[PDB]
C-alpha cells in the first residue's frame, strides 16, 4: 500500500517499516525533517500575529463609523469576524499540532482546525456571490429605482453564513468527517478514503459542486455582464458622474477580491480534487502541506485589498488610529464617516 489508512486518518507515507504512528497518538517526525514541522509553527504564528490586529482592526473601524453601511462594508464586517474564528477557532490548533508534530488534542483538534478554515473560506467564497449580484444590481441596475439597504446586507451576510455552514457543519455530524493532511498538522475533508460508513464520497462530489463549481459559475458569468457595461477602466472624477467614478473603485476592488481568493483556494482544490480521484496513489506529505497551509492566507487577505483599495474605510481607519481624528491631507475627498468626527448625514 502507498500510504497508511487508520480508522480516522490516512498517512501519505508506507508502514512497510512499522515507523508511521497515528497522528492523534504520537509525533509524525518521520514523515519530514522536525525543522520543518518548527517552519509551520513559526509561520502561523505569523499569521496568528497578523491575521488578529488586521481583522480586528478592520471590525473595530466599520463598527465605530456610523456611516460606513453600505453592502460592501458589511460583507468585509462579516469576512474580518470569519478571519477572527479562523486565528482564534482553528490557527489556534493548528500552531499547537504543529508545535507537537501530530494532532494532540486528537479529533477534537481536527475539527476545529477543519471546521473553521471551510468555515472562513466558504464564507468568503459565498461573500463574493453576494458582493457579484450587488455589484450587478448596481452596474447594471436590473432596477430602475432601487437601492440595497442595511436590511439587504445583513441578508447576504446570514446567507454567506447559512452557506458555509451547510458546507462546514455537515462532516461534523455524520456526513464526511475532517481529517489530518500534509505533514497531517492541519485537518481537511475527506478525500483519501471511500469510508461508505459516512459517506465520504458523496459529501465530496456535493462540495465541489454545491460549493465551489456553481458559485463561481455566477460569479464569472456575472462578471461578464459587466464586459459592457461597466469596466476596468476607469479615469478622473465622474465619467457618468463622480458616483459612477466611485462606483468603479468597488468593482475593482471585487474583481480583485476573486482574483486573490482563486489564487488562494485554486491550488488547495486542486491537489484535493487529485487526490479524491487518485485515492491510493503514491503521494508524500509535502503535497497538501503546502497549498493547504497557503490557503490559511485567506484569514488576512481580505482586509488588506479593502484597506488598500477603498479610500473611504482607509480614511476612517486613520481617522480611528490617529485617535480623536486628524486624517490629514486626502481625508478622502469625499464622503467620509466615524462616531462624532463627521459623521453628518447628507440626503435631502
Ligand atoms: C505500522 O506497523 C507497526 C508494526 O506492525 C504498527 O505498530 C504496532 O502499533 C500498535 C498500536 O500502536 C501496537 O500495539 C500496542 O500493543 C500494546 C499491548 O502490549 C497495547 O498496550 C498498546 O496500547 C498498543 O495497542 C503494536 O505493539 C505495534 N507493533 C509493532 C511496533 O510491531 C503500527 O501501528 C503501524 N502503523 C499504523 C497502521 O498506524
Ligand atoms: C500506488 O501508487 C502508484 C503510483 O501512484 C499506483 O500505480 C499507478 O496505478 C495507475 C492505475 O492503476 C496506473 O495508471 C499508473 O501507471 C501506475 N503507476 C505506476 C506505479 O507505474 C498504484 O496503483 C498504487 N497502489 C495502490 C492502488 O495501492
Ligand atoms: C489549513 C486548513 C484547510 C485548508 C482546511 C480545510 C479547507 C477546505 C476543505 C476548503 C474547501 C474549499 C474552499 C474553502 C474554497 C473553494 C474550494 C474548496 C471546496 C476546495
Ligand atoms: C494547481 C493545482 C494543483 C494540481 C495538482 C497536481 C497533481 S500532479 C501529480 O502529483 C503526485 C505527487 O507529488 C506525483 O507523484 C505525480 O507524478 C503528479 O502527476
Ligand atoms: C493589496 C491589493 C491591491 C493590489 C491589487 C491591484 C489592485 S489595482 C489598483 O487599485 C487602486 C485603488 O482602488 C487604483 O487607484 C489603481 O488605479 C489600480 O490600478
Ligand atoms: C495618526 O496618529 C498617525 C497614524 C499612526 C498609525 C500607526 C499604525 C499602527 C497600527 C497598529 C494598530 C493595531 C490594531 C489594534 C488591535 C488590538
Ligand atoms: C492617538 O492619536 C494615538 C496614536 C496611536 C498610534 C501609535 C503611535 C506609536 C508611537 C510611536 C512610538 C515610537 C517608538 C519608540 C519605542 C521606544
Ligand atoms: C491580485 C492580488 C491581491 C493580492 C493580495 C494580497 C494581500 C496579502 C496578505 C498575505 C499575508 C501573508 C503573510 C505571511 C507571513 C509569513
Ligand atoms: C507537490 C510538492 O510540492 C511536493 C511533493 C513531494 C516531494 C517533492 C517529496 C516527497 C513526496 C511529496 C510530498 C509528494
Ligand atoms: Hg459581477
Ligand atoms: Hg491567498
Ligand atoms: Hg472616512
Ligand atoms: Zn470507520
Ligand atoms: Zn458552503
Ligand atoms: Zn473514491
Ligand atoms: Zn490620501
Amino acid at each position: 500500500m502507498n500510504g497508511t489508512e487508520g480508522p480516522n486518518f490516512y498517512v501519505p507515507f508506507s508502514n512497510k517499516t512499522g515507523v508511521v504512528r497515528s497522528p492523534f497518538e504520537a509525533p509524525q517526525y518521520y514523515l519530514a525533517e522536525p525543522w520543518q514541522f518548527s517552519m509551520l509553527a513559526a509561520y502561523m504564528f505569523l499569521l496568528i500575529m497578523l491575521g488578529f490586529p488586521i481583522n480586528f482592526l478592520t471590525l473595530y473601524v466599520t463598527v465605530q463609523h456610523k456611516k460606513l453601511r453600505t453592502p460592501l462594508n458589511y460583507i468585509l464586517l462579516n469576512l474580518a469576524v470569519a478571519d477572527l474564528f479562523m486565528v482564534f477557532g482553528g490557527f489556534t490548533t493548528t500552531l499547537y499540532t504543529s508545535l507537537h508534530g501530530y494532532f494532540v488534542f486528537g479529533p477534537t483538534g481536527c475539527n476545529l482546525e477543519g471546521f473553521f478554515a471551510t468555515l472562513g473560506g466558504e464564507i468568503a467564497l459565498w461573500s463574493l456571490v453576494v458582493l457579484a449580484i450587488e455589484r450587478y444590481v448596481v452596474v447594471c441596475k436590473p432596477m430602475s429605482n432601487f437601492r440595497f439597504g442595511e436590511n439587504h446586507a445583513i441578508m447576504g451576510v446570514a446567507f454567506t453564513w447559512v452557506m458555509a455552514l451547510a458546507c462546514a457543519a455537515p462532516p461534523l455530524v455524520g456526513w464526511s468527517r475532517y481529517i489530518p493532511e500534509g505533514m497531517q498538522c492541519s485537518c481537511g475533508i475527506d478525500y483519501y478514503t471511500p469510508h461508505e460508513e459516512t459517506n465520504n464520497e458523496s459529501f465530496v462530489i456535493y462540495m465541489f459542486v454545491v460549493h465551489f463549481i456553481i458559485p463561481l459559475i455566477v460569479i464569472f458569468f456575472c462578471y461578464g455582464q459587466l464586459v459592457f457595461t461597466v469596466k476596468e477602466a476607469a479615469a478622473q472624477q465622474q465619467e457618468s458622474a463622480t458616483t459612477q467614478k466611485a462606483e468603479k473603485e468597488v468593482t475593482r476592488m471585487v474583481i480583485i477580491m476573486v482574483i486573490a481568493f482563486l489564487i488562494c483556494w485554486l491550488p488547495y482544490a486542486g491537489v484535493a480534487f487529485y487526490i479524491f480521484t487518485h485515492q491510493g496513489s503514491d503521494f508524500g506529505p509535502i503535497f497538501m502541506t503546502i497549498p493547504a497551509f497557503f490557503a490559511k492566507t485567506s484569514a488576512v487577505y481580505n482586509p488588506v485589498i479593502y484597506i488598500m483599495m477603498n479610500k473611504q474605510f482607509r480614511n476612517c481607519m486613520v481617522t480611528t488610529l490617529c485617535c480623536g481624528k486628524n486624517p490629514l491631507g486626502d481625508d478622502e475627498a469625499s464622503t467620509t464617516v466615524s462616531k462624532t468626527e463627521t459623521s453628518q448625514v447628507a440626503p435631502a
